[PDB]
């Protein structure tokens, strides 16, 4: 049955809900730390890949984001860290400078296996492969100190390559896209002629030349010193020239676009366990979420949330609104509240279109899940609404509609209720719409029908059909919470309140018709001022008065007659000062009345069968 997801569904929903809290409370909640947090706990390839991808996202937090430069930095920081952690594991004599940490990685980590180098050709001075040292310093972001190391080993370097030293300083002193309008041409010929085609050349020397010079953009690999997938990626990022590339009319330009295309030509299988990261680092955000769909929709959705919260976005539909709405399909009916929490991240992408898309998604959620009381509120006892979940998320809707929206969706729901004949829904909806007169007029209909019929029913005190799920109990609710409230009550027509009280009265008479108490029902029927209890002049005045009667009551008279003749018969059960003469006169005038109205009345002067 998988509690395993549902648990996972709920943990992720929790994090989003706290995100929405902070957005609303103007806090600093960090979504990426929160996934990093959960994911670090979990095991497996995908999880420990999801985890690294969230670390990628979170180190772009508040960088200005130039894709090439932040991918480079993450790769560089990653390696430095790895380097510090090796050193921060015992051994060393000297001071803990960056250089010495790298000298340690070179010497101690795997350039050796028992004092002999596991990469051939290295030029070594005083126990140090100085080109490898320059390479790895560069690899960790430490360009100035890489430059220091080349400068310091001047007298030891040569085949007159005191020249590269010049170009390196310059590449370091600019914005690392070291473009002298001059030399770069000169360093390219020296590479082609003395460096490129060696056999006994230090492979790290070639690497350093290549990268610093952007030297030979075919042959995009470094023969013996790309040791890892992130090494591979870093190198590629070093070789791109973004700024002022379309300037200088030479096709030694190599773009992010080119790079992105190479990755695609290889596919996931060539990046096993590193593909998501590769997509994220190369700026293929779309393809990155696309790829993460192939193993979990939940993960794709949330990574997309991460990307969206980083102002990016500018199983195959990859727009933010649709990623969220689609996710929601899996649980809107079971968890409408959670659906709201997701639909409200649409506004992460600030700006119209998106805002409207959010509004349309909510609107669509409400219609069709029909979860009105969760989504749109409830009740009264005055105290306006008790807000629904949408209302609680008001500020995240970027609406500042005077709650126009929310009242406009309620009118829409309500009129759909009217076409489906989902009365109850309509009454609920017009309560929220504050259409008090419409509410009462709908309540009168529903109560009217259902008072006119045939008996056995109603429940009074005990269980079975409770409040605002059955017509009388609901009519009692409305009268109580509206009629005594001046401000609400003035908004409802006197006529409409009169009909309401009439129908409620008839219900009181039903409660205490059977339940014994035949005397008490006659009294109340009489008070209704509807049936003749006096003389024959009143039975025909109840006819003049009968065709002026509102359509709601003109339909209830049937059973009013016949509850009257019934008490009037259970009571005058010819007994064992006994005025039976009235209680009998009453039946008379009632039968004269039911004689003159009858073709205006269903199909039953079977008042005769209880008359005699």
């Amino acid at each position: 049955e998988n509690n395993i997801l549902r648990e996972k569904f709920e943990n992720y929903a929790r994090i989003v809900f706290q995100f929405n809290n902070s957005r609303q409370a103007n806090g600093n909640f960090d979504i990426a730390n929160e996934f990093i947090s959960i994911l670090s706990s979990a095991n497996g390839t995908r999880n420990a890949q999801l985890l690294e991808s969230w670390k990628i996202l979170e180190s772009m937090k508040s960088k200005d984001i130039n894709i090439v430069e932040v991918g480079k930095q993450y790769l560089e920081q990653q390696f430095l860290q790895y380097t510090d952690n090796l050193y921060k594991k015992n051994m060393n004599e000297g001071l803990a400078t960056n250089v010495n940490k790298i000298k340690s990685f070179i010497d101690t980590k795997l350039k050796k296996a028992d004092k002999s180098w596991k990469i051939s050709n290295l030029t070594v001075i005083n126990g140090v492969p100085i080109w490898a040292l320059i390479f790895y310093l560069l690899r960790a972001g430490l360009i100035k100190e890489a430059l220091q190391v080349l400068v310091e080993n001047k007298a030891n370097i040569k085949k007159v390559e005191q020249s590269f030293l010049t170009y390196f300083k310059a590449y370091a002193s600019s914005k690392d896209h070291g473009l002298p309008v001059e030399y770069s041409t000169k360093l390219h010929t020296e590479y082609n002629q003395h460096i490129k085609s060696s056999l006994d050349g230090d492979p790290y020397r070639l690497a350093v030349y290549k990268l610093i010079g952007r030297c030979d953009l075919s042959r995009k690999n470094i023969p013996a010193v790309t040791l890892s997938i992130e090494d591979w990626l870093w190198m590629h990022l070093m070789l791109i020239k973004e700024k002022d590339a379309e300037n200088d009319p030479v096709y030694e330009r190599y773009s992010l676009e080119d790079f992105q295309n190479i990755i695609i030509s290889y596919g996931p299988s060539r990046f096993s366990n590193y593909y998501l990261q590769t997509l994220l680092l190369s700026g293929l955000y779309g393809l990155a979420i696309d790829y993460t769909y192939t193993f979990s929709e939940m993960d794709a959705v949330h990574l997309a949330i991460g990307l969206a919260s980083l102002k990016l976005f500018k199983k195959r539909d990859i727009r933010f609104a649709n990623i969220l709405a689609n996710y929601t399909k899996s649980f809107r009916y079971s968890d409408p509240r959670v659906a709201v929490e997701y639909l409200v991240l649409i506004t992460l992408n600030e700006g119209p279109t998106d805002v409207e898309l959010c509004h349309e998604a909510l609107r669509e959620l409400v219609l069709e899940t029909k979860e009105f009381t969760v989504l749109l509120g409830k009740i009264g006892r005055d105290g306006a609404r008790i807000p629904g979940v949408i209302e609680e998320r008001q500020p995240l809707l970027h609406v500042r509609d005077e709650k126009e929206f929310l009242h406009t969706i309620t009118e829409q729901a309500a009129r759909r209720a009217d076409e489906d004949g989902r009365i109850y829904d309509s009454i609920l909806l017009y309560q929220l719409a504050e259409e008090y007169d419409i509410v009462i007029t709908l309540v009168n209909s529903l109560l009217s029908d259902t008072l006119s019929a045939s008996d056995l029913d109603q429940p009074l005190v005990g269980p079975d059909d409770n409040s605002e799920t059955n017509p009388v109990l609901l009519a009692r609710r409305m009268a109580s919470i509206y009629f005594d409230n001046a401000g609400i009550s003035r908004q409802i027509h006197v006529k409409n309140k009169e009909i309401c009280m009439l129908l409620l009265n008839i219900s009181s008479i039903r409660e205490l018709y059977f339940n014994k108490q035949w005397q008490e029902t006659l009294s109340q029927m009489e008070l209704l001022d509807l049936l003749p209890f006096s003389d024959e002049l009143s039975a025909r005045k109840k006819a003049q008065d009968f065709s002026n009667l509102d359509d709601n009551i003109v339909k209830n008279i049937p059973n009013l007659l016949i509850i009257t003749l019934s008490c009037i018969s259970n009571m005058i059960h010819i007994l064992n000062g006994q005025q039976i003469d009235s209680l009998k006169n009453v039946a008379r005038q009632c039968m004269i009345y039911a004689g003159m109205i009858q073709y205006r009345m269903p199909r039953e002067t079977y008042s005769t069968l209880i008359n005699i």
